[PDB]
C-alpha cells in the first residue's frame, strides 16, 4: 500500500509511486527523476497519465517504452495547470531530467516536493522566491552533520587533474569510470575533454545518453571502444578482477587502467580531504573513490530550510526506522529555534 509521505493532500496526485499498482483516487501519477527506487512499476503496459520533465519523458518512451499517449512532459518554471491544479516544475540539481514540483492547492496552502535534490543557493532566486510554502516533502538522504563532502568542481577539478598527469606520463594507459544509472555525467564528460577523446560506452548505455539533450553530445561520446581512451562501464565491474579482465579485451592496445568510481559519502570523507585521495592499487591497475554527490550535504540542506522557512517538514528518506525518524526531527528543531519561524 502507498506511503503517506507519497501522497499529496487535496489532489489526485501522487510521486514516484508506480510500484503499489492502481492507487486509489489517483488521478495523475508525477515522476520527479528516472532513477530505479523512483520509477519501480513503470513499464509498457502502463495506462495512466505520467507528468514529468521532457528528459524524463525521453527515457520513459525509449528506455521503458511507455507508450506516447500516456506521457505528459512540462516545461520548467512556467505555471501550468494539471486537472484543475497550478504546479511548476523546478531544477532540482540532481541527474539530468530531475524535478522538484510546487503544488498550489485549491484551498491556498503551497506545498513543495524536492524530489532527490542538490540544494544550492541559486535556488534561492528561483520561482520559490516569489510566495510562502507551507508544506515541504523533503530529500533527507543526508541529514546527520556527519555527512560532508566537497562541491562537484573540486571533485572534477581532482579527476581532471589526476587523468591528464596520468595518460601524459604512460599515453599507453586506459581510463576507465563506472556507472549504474543516469547522474554524474560531468565526471566522464570532464576527462574525455581534457584527454582529446571520446567516451566509448555499450550500446545500451549510449542509447541512454542520447535522451538527455546533453548539446553536442555526438561530438562526445561513441560506441567504438578501441577509437576511445576513457570508457565506461557497469559499477560492479570496477574491481580488481573486473578491470583486469577489461584490459585483455583491448588487445594489448592498453598497459595500466586508471579507474574512478564515482560513490556518494564515505567514511573517509570524516578525516580525509580531496586533495589527499589515494587510490587501491594492484600491478598495472589503480582504482579512485572519489565523493561526487548528486544530493545536499546537511549544510547544503540546513540552509535551504532555513531560507525557505516550511510550517511542516516531511521526510521522503531514512523514514524506515524510529532512530531515524527521530535524529532527523531533533535537527529540524534546532533548525527551526536557530533561525526564529
Ligand atoms: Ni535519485
Amino acid at each position: 500500500t502507498c506511503p503517506f509521505y507519497k501522497k499529496i493532500p487535496g489532489t489526485g496526485f501522487t510521486v514516484d509511486a508506480f510500484q503499489y499498482g492502481v492507487v486509489e483516487g489517483c488521478t495523475a501519477y508525477f515522476l520527479t527523476h528516472f532513477h530505479s527506487d523512483h520509477y519501480a512499476g513503470l513499464s509498457k503496459h502502463f495506462t495512466f497519465p505520467v507528468y514529468c520533465s521532457e528528459i524524463t519523458g525521453n527515457l520513459l518512451k525509449n528506455k521503458l517504452h511507455v507508450q506516447e499517449q500516456y506521457i505528459h512532459p512540462l516545461p520548467l518554471d512556467t505555471e501550468c495547470i494539471v486537472n484543475g491544479v497550478k504546479v511548476v516544475l523546478l531544477d532540482a540539481n540532481h541527474c539530468p531530467g530531475a524535478v522538484m514540483i510546487l503544488f498550489y492547492l485549491p484551498n491556498g496552502t503551497v506545498i513543495l516536493h524536492t524530489g532527490d535534490f542538490r540544494a544550492d543557493p541559486s535556488m534561492e532566486r528561483s520561482l520559490l522566491a516569489d510566495q510562502k510554502v507551507h508544506m515541504l516533502y523533503l530529500d533527507t538522504t543526508y541529514c546527520s552533520p556527519e555527512y560532508t563532502f566537497p562541491s562537484q568542481q573540486e571533485v572534477i577539478r581532482f579527476a581532471i587533474n589526476t587523468a591528464f598527469e596520468a595518460v601524459t606520463l604512460n599515453p599507453h594507459a586506459l581510463v576507465v569510470c563506472g556507472t549504474y544509472s543516469i547522474g554524474k555525467e560531468k565526471v566522464f564528460l570532464a576527462i574525455a575533454d581534457v584527454l582529446g577523446s571520446k567516451v566509448g560506452m555499450s550500446q545500451e548505455k549510449y542509447k541512454t545518453l542520447q535522451c538527455l539533450n546533453i548539446p553536442e553530445i555526438n561530438s562526445l561520446i561513441t560506441t567504438d571502444m578501441c577509437s576511445s581512451l576513457v570508457h565506461l562501464l557497469p559499477m560492479m565491474q570496477i574491481n580488481f578482477k573486473g578491470l583486469q579482465s577489461h584490459l585483455k579485451k583491448c588487445g594489448g592496445k592498453y598497459n595500466q587502467i586508471l579507474a574512478f568510481r564515482p560513490t556518494g559519502w564515505t567514511h573517509s570523507n570524516k578525516f580525509t580531504r580531496i586533495a589527499d585521495v589515494i587510490p587501491q592499487t594492484k600491478g598495472n591497475i589503480s582504482i579512485y573513490g572519489i565523493p561526487y554527490s548528486e544530493h545536499s550535504s546537511y549544510l547544503e540542506m540546513k540552509r535551504f530550510v532555513q531560507w525557505l522557512k516550511p510550517q511542516k517538514i516531511i521526510p521522503t528518506v531514512n523514514v524506515g526506522t524510529w532512530k531515524s525518524r527521530s535524529t532527523m526531527e531533533k535537527y529540524f528543531r534546532e533548525w527551526k529555534l536557530e533561525a526564529g519561524y
